[PDB]
Order: structure tokens, then C-alpha cells, then sequence
């Protein structure tokens, strides 16, 4: 599509996605890219990069520089001095004279500019236990790491930024002295998901009680019922109390956990809905990408009565997987929806392979064949542009193949049966597959040689699915693994979940 027909569509992911495909091939000029910012739907990333090859209050404190700082007015020395990439650029002599004029008013900033006098401004910053402080300079440099005692330690779950700092240096493995100073931290003073991490971080040192009392602290306080069942899970695993185990089995959410226990205690699968409309197409259409983003926005703001309307509206082969979200809203999302639409297109594979290729889609897309990621990965699949040109031009060689062929679910089904197969041939098991089908498989196996990742271990494999070290990947991966399971099921071909749990050993 041209620019002037696209900017007369609603802003959308779709429409970021043709305006990007637009600057890709440098089709947007200049005067059709002026008022193109109020087009976008997105600005981050990607199309942002792409455009910009086409505060008046404190622009003036933005002349002055690191040999001229003192000459700015008090207001312009304060806007200046947020940026801590400056403040080290700075001498001592210059950092010690406004670490004096901001004493009272900004005590933080003059902490951090007399932290950067000495060699180690974290140190400093310790010392000090500025806890604000802590936090800049952690994003300011990974590098530093050092012991941190108890008082200091317990101060810190009481920022925002703790939750991802902790998050990250315990999936990553990395900064050994704080992880091993987090040991100290008191589960009083933690809950959701910082407990749950430092749960994790305990059984690394295998302190499995302080592990337990973290992860009852983040089943207590946890406000989803699947991150409740995961905490509740490991406090199964630790202690075998069979009252967590009884609990667990009991979860309406349906997650591997969940899944397990119910394996475990012999209690009944699931309820599983059953959807299989009479009326095989309207003349709604699937592939048209603007029409899923306006209809995806009427279903978000109906009430019960519009839900029912548009039900009746979408209750059809062709549109099955709106069905099925219209459905999945209309009873608030305490109904189990595992659709299996356009299924003439993976019939004749095996049920194995059509469980997988379900469980991904699934997760994917819930089947919508108009998706597009944050990212513009494409259609049922979710395949990113590249991958899908690599598939359809160079490998299958498919006449006049465009990127957009991937909304078609003939399409989307062959090239996740052909990438599937692939990841599978090289990683196995179904879990492995997914954390590669979502994060590449450079990344997986580079995690999978690690002697310390789904190797044997007393609380393995379940250990190392909680130290996946991309947090997307990490819950994918587990997400992806309960509808293969539930696919399985359905389809007459159910495995033992602890079978599959074994085969994570290496
Ligand atoms: C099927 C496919 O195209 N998979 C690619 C995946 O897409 C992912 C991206 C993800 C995505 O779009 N995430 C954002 C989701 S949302 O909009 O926030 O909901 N979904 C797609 C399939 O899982 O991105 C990674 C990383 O680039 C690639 O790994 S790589 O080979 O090492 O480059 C991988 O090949």
C-alpha cells in the first residue's frame, strides 16, 4: 500500500508494520514523513531508527559542557547533573564544589557526585547505604559487584528496581557478591515476584528452608493463580508436604504445575471447551490485517450483551480463533479454550508434531492469522520477517513469495511444521524447541552446554527452567509446554508429564 492510503487507516500495529515496510525500502519522502509521527502507533525501536534518517525550557543548559558546568545558572547545573555518563565526566575539583551548593536541596546528587571522586563509586554509595543511589549506578555499569551486609541488603526490595535488578543477576548468573549477599535478605520484606527470585537464588546455595520461606512468601502475596501454583510447586519440591501437593492439584489455572499435580495425585484432567461452529465461513475476512486491529478493539470494550452479538457474528470454521476470543472474554477467562482451527492444513502429520505445532500457535497468536508482534512478527506463527524470507525464498524457493504470506494459515502451519522440524531434529525435546522457536537457537544451545543448565541435580530439571536466562523465553517456554501437554491429551496421544520432565536430563 501507498503512505496516503495507509495514514487514512486507525493507528495500529498493522499500520506501524506497512509504514515500516515503506522506510525499508526507502519509499517515504520527506514531505509525506513530516506529520508521519502522529501515524505511529509504536515509536520505539525499529520505525523509530528508520524515521529519524528524515524542552525549550533547558535547551540553553545543554551549551554549556564538562570545562564549563560552573559558569550555568543553579537550575541548569541541576538538569545537567541527572545524567550520571556527565557527572563522570567531570574532574574532582568541579565535583566537589557542586556536591556542596546541592548538599540540602538534592542530598541523592550529592552523593553520587562525591561517589565519583574515588575509584570505586559504588563503594562509596554503600557506604553511604543510598539506596537511589545503588540503583543509578547499577544501571550506570553491570561491573560493579561487591559483599553487602544486612542492613544494606534489606533496604533494597524497598525500590522499584529491585525486582528486575534481582531478577536479572540471578536468571544471568552474574555479580556473584550481591547474589550471595541476597541470602541475608529477610522474606518479611520481599513478596510476589522479588520472593520468588530470591527463593531461586537460595536453592543456587542450596538453602532450601530460607528457599522455602521465600517461596511461601511469594505464594501468599502472588495475585495471579499460575505464579501462586509455581511458588507453591517449589515449596512441594523442598519440603513434600502433601497438603501443597493436594493444593496445587486443586489449581483452576492450567499450567505445568498445575498439570503435574493433577498427574501426581491422580485427579482428573482438566475440562477442556469444545468449540466446532456449523456455519464454515461468512464474509468476514481472515487475512485482512486492519480489519482484526478495529475488531479486536470492539470485543475489548463490549459488555456481555455486544459479546454475545459478535459471538453470533464470528461463529464460524473461518473465524473460529475470534470465536474463541470473543468466548474466552464472555466467560472471564475461567473457561479452557484449545482450539484446533484451520485443521485440515496439519491433519496428516503426526499427533505428536500437531501437538507441538498447536501448543506454539497457541501461544503465538491464539490462532488470529492477522497477528503482528511488537517486534512485526507475522501471522499464526509469529515468524519474524526474516526468518520467513530465509524459509520462503532461499530454502523452499516459492514463486513470487512475499513476507505477508505468512497470514495465510496454509502457509504459517507448513513453515512452522518445516522450522519445528529443524529445532527438533537438533534440540529434542518439545520444551527446548520452544525456548528455541521464541529466542533462536544460538541462544539455547549456548544455554543447553553449560554444565550447570538441565544437567542431573536433586531439584532438576526444574531448577534450571527457572534460570532460562531471557526472561521471555524462560515463561514461554513453560506456557508452550502445558498446551503441548493439553494438545497431547486432546488429540489421544497423552504422555506422562514426568516423562517429559525426565527427558530434560542430559
Ligand atoms: C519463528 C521466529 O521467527 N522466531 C524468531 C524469534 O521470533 C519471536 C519473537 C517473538 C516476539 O515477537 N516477541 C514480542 C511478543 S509481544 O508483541 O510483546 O506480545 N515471537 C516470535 C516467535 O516466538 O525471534 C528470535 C530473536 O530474534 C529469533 O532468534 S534468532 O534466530 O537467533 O534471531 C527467532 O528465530
Amino acid at each position: 500500500y501507498s503512505i496516503e492510503k495507509l495514514k487514512k487507516e486507525e493507528n495500529s500495529l498493522a499500520k506501524d508494520y506497512y509504514i515500516y515496510r515503506l522506510l525499508e525500502k526507502n519509499k517515504i519522502s520527506k514531505k509525506d514523513a513530516q506529520d508521519l509521527n502522529s501515524h505511529i502507533f509504536r515509536y520505539i525501536g525499529k520505525i523509530k531508527s528508520e524515521l529519524e534518517k528524515i524542552n525549550p525550557k533547558y535547551a540553553k543548559c545543554y551549551t554549556y559542557t564538562a570545562n564549563t558546568i560552573l559558569d550555568a545558572n543553579l537550575t541548569c547545573q541541576s538538569v545537567r547533573l541527572n545524567s550520571l555518563v556527565f557527572i563522570a565526566s567531570l574532574n574532582s575539583k568541579d565535583r566537589t564544589t557542586l556536591a556542596q551548593t546541592f548538599k540540602n536541596q538534592r542530598p541523592d546528587l550529592t552523593n553520587l557526585l562525591l561517589a565519583f571522586n574515588t575509584s570505586d563509586p559504588m563503594s562509596y554509595i554503600v557506604q553511604k547505604e543510598d539506596i537511589n543511589g545503588f540503583f543509578k549506578l547499577y544501571n550506570y555499569s553491570k561491573k560493579y559487584d561487591l559483599d553487602l551486609n544486612t542492613s544494606l541488603v534489606n533496604k533494597l526490595p524497598n525500590h522499584i528496581g529491585f525486582k528486575d535488578f534481582a531478577q536479572n543477576i540471578i536468571i544471568k548468573k552474574e555479580n556473584p557478591k550481591f547474589r550471595h549477599s541476597m541470602l541475608e535478605i529477610n522474606p518479611e520484606n520481599v513478596s510476589e515476584d522479588s520472593a520468588f527470585y530470591l527463593g531461586v537464588n537460595a536453592l543456587t546455595y542450596d538453602k532450601t528452608e530460607l528457599a522455602y520461606d521465600f517461596f511461601k512468601k511469594a505464594a501468599q502475596s502472588f495475585k495471579s493463580q499460575s505464579n501462586k501454583d509455581n511458588a507453591i510447586f517449589w515449596m512441594w519440591l523442598i519440603k513434600n508436604n502433601e497438603e501443597d501437593l493436594k493444593t496445587l492439584s486443586q489449581s483452576s489455572s492450567l499450567n505445568i504445575y498445575s498439570l503435574y499435580a493433577k498427574e501426581l495425585t491422580n485427579t482428573p484432567f482438566p475440562k477442556i471447551e469444545s468449540l466446532n461452529p456449523s456455519k464454515k465461513k461468512n464474509n468476514f475476512n481472515m487475512q485482512d490485517p486492519f480489519a482484526w486491529q478495529k475488531i479486536n478493539k470492539q470485543i475489548r470494550d463490549a459488555n456481555a450483551s455486544q459479546l454475545d452479538v459478535l459471538a453470533k457474528e464470528f461463529d464460524t470454521q473461518e473465524t473460529l480463533p475470534i470465536y474463541a476470543y470473543i468466548l474466552e472474554r464472555k466467560n472471564n477467562f475461567k473457561k479452557h479454550y484449545f482450539i484446533m482451527p484451520y485443521y485440515d492444513n496439519i491433519k496428516d502429520y503426526n499427533k505428536t508434531r500437531q501437538a507441538l505445532i498447536l501448543a506454539i500457535a497457541r501461544q503465538e497468536s491464539r490462532f488470529i492469522p492477522t497477528a503482528i508482534s511488537v517486534s512485526y512478527a507475522l501471522g499464526m506463527m509469529q515468524f519474524m520477517p526474516f526468518l520467513a524470507n530465509h524459509i520462503g525464498e532461499k530454502e523452499l524457493k516459492i514463486p513470487n513469495f512475499d513476507q505477508d504470506f505468512m497470514f495465510k494459515p496454509e502457509i504459517a502451519y507448513y513453515f512452522g511444521n518445516y522450522h519445528l522440524n529443524y529445532l527438533e531434529s537438533r534440540l529434542k525435546s518439545p520444551l527446548f524447541v520452544a525456548y528455541a522457536y521464541n529466542g533462536g537457537i544460538g541462544f539455547t544451545n549456548r544455554m543447553l552446554a553449560r554444565n550447570d543448565m538441565f544437567k542431573t541435580g536433586k531439584f532438576e530439571p526444574f531448577l534450571s527452567m527457572e534460570l532460562v536466562p531471557y526472561q521471555e523465553s524462560r515463561i514461554y517456554g513453560k506456557k508452550v509446554l502445558a498446551n503441548y501437554i493439553v494438545y497431547r491429551h486432546l488429540l489421544n496421544d497423552s504422555i506422562k508429564i514426568s516423562d517429559i520432565f525426565e527427558n530434560l536430563i542430559q
